[PDB]
């Protein structure tokens, strides 16, 4: 019980839940709203995708996506069915980024990303032609119309200097430019929640919020136009991105953070921020982990006292290690070589701790998350008539897909949160890349 007490601070209640989906359907009020918007957490940010989309181009579209750690570009093709327009990803490519790129300056990095889309232009008999251009930018970003905003501020640790305040399809063209080996006619700027909303579309009209549970954590959903108080209009939807991924930045969430969160906080890329996303999203959850750990060798109830110089280097333990770690089958084969490359030797026991730690990190993460969902899902309740309000939910991101339980925790604890809800849960395929384009799609009769 001397380390289950220590992990039972983990622990959520039915209580501590409700609070939390009910300051977050606060702060997402507060964002919406004009008096409220500056200074709100969860900001609420319109993306000038809309509910009533008049037209559509078919044919081909390229599509990147940067904010995953990798940064990958793809070509999909658009074209037509019954209800709605179909895609599909027809080539691909993924490049890593060099530390130096993404430690300079915006114009270092995005000239970095130009050189990329050259090299797969040449690649596929690609480089004559200039094509409509999507966008998926997994940042926050203050829009002025589906194809202009500004860069808010970096997450998830990408640090290139110059970019927060930037008009972000600007800083693309300018490096496409300034380098004439092709172009590009850039119509779509998107969030990586909003692609994969729209990429579900097609399937599944009922679809109407997206959401990430990768390295980051963030959702969107269709919010009715009069409570879009930033944009004028009354008609019809538009999608909402809320970066929820910043709700606790106000002190939301102070009574819930624990020593390993304050101490993870303070060691990241940008202390103070991003509290919400640092309990749930992949660059963390490994961290909080590595930080259970070393508490509980200084406690010495784990690996006899005595933790290895790997296990005390930040960002050693990877989150991957938490899903494999919790993909063990009983027999602790897995566990032994995940802690064996990181230079220790556990006993029995010490294993089953390890396994311990991870499932009450994974576990909490999905709680969190569930109440998050729950807050979203019941705002757009408290906007619908029907007896139970019928919703799909486009969902991607590793620690979602691929981690053993937390989907199955999730579910279930976002469905006892959300009473007269009937929620579907679509993984998105290709969500990026193919949403993006679906964008793009509909902004080139909006424009050429
Ligand atoms: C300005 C702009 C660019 S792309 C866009 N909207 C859409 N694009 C592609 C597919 C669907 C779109 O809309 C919806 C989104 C969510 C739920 C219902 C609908 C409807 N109907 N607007
Ligand atoms: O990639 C998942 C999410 O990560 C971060 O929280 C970004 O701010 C957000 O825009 C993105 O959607």
């Amino acid at each position: 019980t001397l380390v289950e007490q220590i992990l039972a601070e983990f622990q959520l209640q039915e209580e501590d839940l409700k609070k939390v989906m009910r300051r977050m359907q606060k702060e997402m009020d507060r964002g919406l709203r004009l008096e409220t918007h500056e200074e709100a957490s969860v900001k609420m940010l319109p993306t000038y995708v809309r509910s009533t989309p008049e037209g559509s181009e078919v044919g081909d579209f390229l599509s990147l996506d940067l904010g995953g750690t990798n940064f990958r570009v793809m070509l999909v093709k658009v074209g037509e069915g019954e209800e709605g327009q179909w895609s599909v990803k027809t080539k691909h490519q993924m490049y890593s980024i060099p530390e130096d790129a993404m430690t300079g300056t915006a114009e270092m990095l995005f000239d970095y990303i130009s050189e990329c889309i050259s090299d797969f232009l040449d690649k596929h008999q690609m480089k004559h032609k200039k094509l409509p251009l999507g966008f998926t930018f997994s940042f926050p970003v203050r829009h002025e119309d589906i194809d202009k905003g500004i860069l808010l501020n970096w997450t998830k640790g990408f640090k290139a200097s110059g970019a927060e305040g930037n008009n972000v399809v600007g800083l693309l063209r300018d490096a496409i430019k300034r380098r004439g080996d092709f172009e590009m006619d850039v119509v779509a700027m998107v969030n990586d929640t909003v692609a994969t909303m729209i990429s579900c579309y097609y399937e599944d009209h009922q679809c109407e919020v997206g959401m990430i549970v990768g390295t980051g954590c963030n959702a969107c959903y269709m919010e009715e136009m009069q409570n879009v108080e930033l944009v004028e209009g009354d008609e019809g939807r538009m999608c909402v991105n809320t970066e929820w991924g910043a709700f606790g930045d106000s002190g939301e969430l102070d009574e819930f953070l624990l020593e390993y969160d304050r101490l993870v906080d303070e060691s990241s890329a940008n202390p103070g921020q991003q509290l919400y996303e640092k309990l749930i999203g992949g660059k963390y959850m490994g961290e909080l982990v590595r930080l259970v750990l070393l508490r509980l060798v200084d406690e010495n109830l784990l690996f006899h006292g005595e933790a290895s110089e790997q296990l005390r280097t930040r960002g050693a333990f990877e989150t991957r290690f938490v899903s494999q770690v919790e993909s063990d089958t009983g027999d602790r084969k897995q566990i032994y070589n995940i802690l064996s490359t990181l230079g220790l030797r556990p006993s029995t026991t010490d294993c089953d701790i390890v396994r311990r730690a991870c499932e009450s990190v994974s576990t909490r993460a999905a709680h969190m998350c569930s109440a998050g969902l729950a807050g979203v899902i019941n705002r757009m309740r408290e906007s619908r008539s029907e007896d139970v309000m019928r919703i799909t939910v486009g969902v991607d991101g590793s620690v979602y897909k691929l981690h053993p339980s937390f989907k199955e925790r999730f579910h279930a604890s976002v469905r006892r949160l959300t009473p007269s809800c009937e929620i579907t849960f679509i993984e998105s395929e290709e969500g990026s890349g193919r949403g993006a384009a679906l964008v793009s799609a509909v902004a080139c009769k909006k424009a050429c």
